[PDB]
């Protein structure tokens, strides 16, 4: 066993279901998982420190292991794509996305919690949202898909970067996981076997060597109620930058 520069990376998106990605994509034998996000080419404090560096943060695999680590920042980091391709153009890249506003909400209901947790306050989304659309709101230009996808296009080829479709990876993962098997030149090893749904939970979860288990009590929270008006105009925000995504990458998602 020794330490490799990752040969897939998870680079995102920011609430798209980046840690169940890499944990399910765990469960296959020939696959090494960094367990921690990285956040190598991201952070300064880390980026500057050479590739000697992120090579220590790697997992110790197997000669016909893969290494994967997943930082969901890199997708919406202006500066990440050329980083990433100086160190390998020929890699290949993993993107799950969820619909652009329930990924704004699931973001925000992140914040909210971390607010929670600090007992300071923190304002109802309707306030971040609404100013008009509130456009200073960062997290919705985390959702401007196709603004963010041509930066990554311009430095890997299409077909170098497999979109995983997250809202299908949280209604029936398998299926999904199956797709990112293919890409990743992985033999089939994973089964329907290796999820169970929890009804406590909300969500799948993973069975495998006898033991089984749920994602972290972060993963999976509950997402506010929003003034209806209001969601119609998150819904009309995305609405042609969706199309112009579609044609992009030449598919289509179930989004509002
Ligand atoms: N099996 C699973 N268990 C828990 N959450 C899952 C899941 N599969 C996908 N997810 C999603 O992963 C999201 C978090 O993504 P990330 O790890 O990138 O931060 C969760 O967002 P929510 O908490 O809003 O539901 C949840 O929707």
């Amino acid at each position: 066993s020794t330490q490799q520069l990752p040969q897939t990376i998870i680079i995102g998106v920011r609430k798209g279901g980046t840690r169940a990605l890499l944990e399910m994509l765990s469960l296959h034998p020939d696959v090494a998982a960094a367990e921690n996000e990285v956040h190598f080419f991201d952070w300064e404090e880390h980026y500057s420190q050479g590739l000697g560096w992120y090579l220590t943060q790697m997992p110790f695999s197997s000669p016909h292991q893969l290494t994967v680590e997943k930082t969901p920042a890199y997708f919406t980091s202006p500066k990440v794509p050329e980083r990433i391709h100086s160190m390998n153009p020929t890699i290949r890249l993993l993107l799950i996305l969820r619909d652009p506003s329930e990924r704004v909400l699931s973001d925000y209901t992140q914040v909210l919690y971390n607010h929670l947790q600090k007992h300071k306050p923190y304002p109802p989304i309707e306030d971040l949202l609404m100013r008009r659309l509130n456009l200073d709101y960062k997290a919705l230009n985390r959702s401007l898909y196709h603004a963010h996808m041509l930066n990554w296009l311009r430095f890997f080829p299409l077909g170098h970067i497999h979109i995983v479709d997250g809202d299908r990876l949280i209604r029936d993962p398998f299926p999904e996981i199956q797709k990112v098997e293919r890409f990743l030149k992985l033999s089939p090893q994973i089964n329907a076997s290796n999820f169970y749904f929890n009804k406590t939970k909300g969500f799948y979860c993973l069975r495998d060597s006898g033991k089984d288990r749920c994602l972290h009590e972060s993963k999976g929270r509950a997402h506010p109620q929003v003034d209806p008006k209001l969601l119609d105009k998150l819904h009309e925000y995305f609405h042609e930058p969706n199309k112009k995504f579609f044609k992009l990458v030449g598919r289509t998602f179930d989004w509002h």
